[PDB]
């Protein structure tokens, strides 16, 4: 770009690729995310002239957009690492307690401004997820579904995970709820306490069969309107709900009790982001500092 040196890729985002960039000008070093083509939606520049105005310390700050040369540029506050890449890091050793309490207590403060404000993620995974050295975690790479669409990969050759996705945007739902937000939000909080992705499908309905085979086949019972779910079908197999002790040990009851919330099958039984900040299990809430290697 004329105006911005590209230093280098860091990453190929799910709308186009994403660049750590310089501002040639203001010194500033940004994220530079190239979106995909012929034209481009105008409802879609406003979807995003909105995003611009979504200001919150948990939330990636886009400070510009452009549309320009069948290319669209969205340019974001950079920050030096994913929460996908201090997961890896930490590993071995896990990462602490009340720093994993930290970063879900503010990414629910992310989420429920959002919420608030009638924006919805709709594709939170650790990837999505920056943090910095000062111990502070932002929602980054918003959806746009609801602006841009949906595409196969990304832009090119690229396998779309699923791990994060909420079981009614499986069954076909057709109108997400800000409850999508809340079952990423939680599948992301048993991956850090467990150090393992907690439903890692490699399909649509891998995805959602391990998530039966974790939480019970749905029924009617639990989750009201469900066998009449778009592709929900009768022949589903049937697996009873595993002993949740099983599913995030060595985690403290506060936490299983928030995330078991966290994951309700219904949408409208699933705990709200702001009920979510009210819960037992941030009564001790701190923001510890991480060690991020950079
Ligand atoms: C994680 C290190 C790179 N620094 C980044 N800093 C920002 N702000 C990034 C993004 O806003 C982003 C992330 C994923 C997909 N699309 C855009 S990426």
């Amino acid at each position: 770009m004329e105006n911005f040196q590209k230093v280098e890729k860091i990453g190929e985002g799910t709308y186009g690729v994403v660049y750590k960039a310089r501002n040639k000008l203001t010194g500033e070093v940004v994220a530079l995310k190239k979106i995909r083509t012929e034209g481009v939606p105008s409802t879609a520049i406003r979807e995003i002239s909105l995003l611009k105005e979504l200001n919150h310390p948990n939330i990636v700050k886009l400070l510009d957009v452009i549309h320009t040369e069948n290319k669209l540029y969205l340019v974001f506050e950079f920050l030096h690492q994913d929460l996908k890449k201090f997961m890896d890091a930490s590993a071995l050793t896990g990462i602490p307690l009340p720093l994993i309490k930290s970063y879900l207590f503010q990414l629910l403060q992310g989420l429920a401004f959002c919420h608030s404000h009638r924006v919805l993620h709709r594709d939170l995974k650790p990837q999505n997820l920056l943090i910095n050295t000062e111990g502070a975690i932002k929602l980054a790479d918003f959806g746009l579904a609801r602006a841009f669409g949906v595409p196969v990969r990304t832009y090119t050759h690229e396998v779309v995970t699923l791990w994060y996705r909420a079981p009614e945007i499986l069954l076909g739902c057709k109108y997400y709820s800000t409850a999508v937000d809340i079952w990423s939000l939680g599948c992301i909080f048993a991956e850090m306490v467990t150090r393992r992705a907690l439903f890692p499908g490699d399909s649509e309905i891998d995805q959602l069969f391990r998530i039966f085979r974790t939480l019970g086949t749905p029924d009617e019972v639990v989750w009201p309107g469900v066998t009449s779910m778009p592709d929900y079908k009768p022949s589903f197999p049937k697996w009873a709900r595993q002993d949740f002790s099983k599913v995030v040990p060595p985690l403290d009851e506060d936490g299983r009790s928030l995330l078991s919330q966290m994951l309700h099958y219904d949408p409208n039984k699933r705990i709200s982001a702001k009920a979510a900040l009210a819960h037992p299990f941030f009564q001790d809430v701190t923001k510890p500092v991480p060690h991020l290697r950079l």
